[PDB]
C-alpha cells in the first residue's frame, strides 16, 4: 500500500525540548522535501485538524504497542500509508536531536522515517538514506541514492 494520492499533509504534534523549535520545523520540512523533490508528491503542513502523518517526540511506552526504549537502540519508527496510526513518525524522546551532527540528527532520521511513511523498505546500501542504520553523513552533500530514487518511483513515479 501507498498513499493513494499526492497531497499528503503532515502535522507536529509536539516538539522536542532538545532543538529550538524552528530547527525542528525546518528539519522536518526539509525531508518532505528530499522525497517531493523525487516524486509527484506534495507535502503540506498543516496546524489543525488530522494530519495523513502525524510528527511525534515521545518517549518509552506511548499508546501504538511499540515502546520505545530509552537512550540508544531503536531512534524512531514510523508506520506504512493507512488511515489512524498509518504513516505517522515518532521519534524517541530519550535521543539527543539535534541539526548537526553530535547527537542523533533529526533531519537524516526524519528522511528514513519519512520514507517508511511513504511505504518503503530498507535498502542494502550504505549509501542508501533507507539502510537500516544510522551513521551521521554529511548533509550538505546529502543526496538520495539511486536504490532510494528507484524504490520511491516504483511506488509514485
Ligand atoms: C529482514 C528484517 O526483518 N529487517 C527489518 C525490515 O524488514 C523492516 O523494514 C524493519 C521493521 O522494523 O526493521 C528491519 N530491521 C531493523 S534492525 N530495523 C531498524 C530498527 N529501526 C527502525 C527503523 O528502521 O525506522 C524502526 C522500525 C524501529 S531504528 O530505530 O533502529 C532506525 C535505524 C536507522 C535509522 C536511520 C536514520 C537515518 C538514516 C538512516 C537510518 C533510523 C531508525
Ligand atoms: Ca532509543
Ligand atoms: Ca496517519
Ligand atoms: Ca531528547
Ligand atoms: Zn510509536
Ligand atoms: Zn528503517
Amino acid at each position: 500500500p501507498v498513499w493513494r494520492k499526492h497531497y499528503i499533509t503532515y502535522r507536529i504534534n509536539n516538539y522536542t525540548p532538545d532543538m529550538n523549535r524552528e530547527d525542528v520545523d525546518y528539519a522536518i520540512r526539509k525531508a518532505f522535501q528530499v522525497w517531493s523533490n523525487v516524486t509527484p508528491l506534495k507535502f503540506s503542513k498543516i496546524n489543525t485538524g488530522m494530519a495523513d502523518i502525524l510528527v511525534v517526540f515521545a518517549r518509552g511506552a506511548h499508546g501504538d504497542d511499540h515502546a520505545f526504549d530509552g537512550k540508544g537502540g531503536i531512534l524512531a519508527h514510523a508506520f506504512g500509508p493507512g488511515s489512524g496510526i498509518g504513516g505517522d513518525a515518532h521519534f524517541d524522546e530519550d535521543e539527543f536531536w539535534t541539526t548537526h551532527s553530535g547527537g542523533t540528527n533529526l533531519f537524516l532520521t526524519a528522511v528514513h522515517q519519512i520514507g517508511h511513511s511513504l511505504g518503503l523498505g530498507h535498502s542494502s546500501d550504505p549509501k542508501a538514506v533507507m539502510f537500516p542504520t544510522y551513521k551521521y553523513v554529511d548533509i550538505n552533500t546529502f543526496r538520495l541514492s539511486a536504490d532510494d530514487i528507484r524504490g520511491i518511483q516504483s511506488l509514485y513515479g
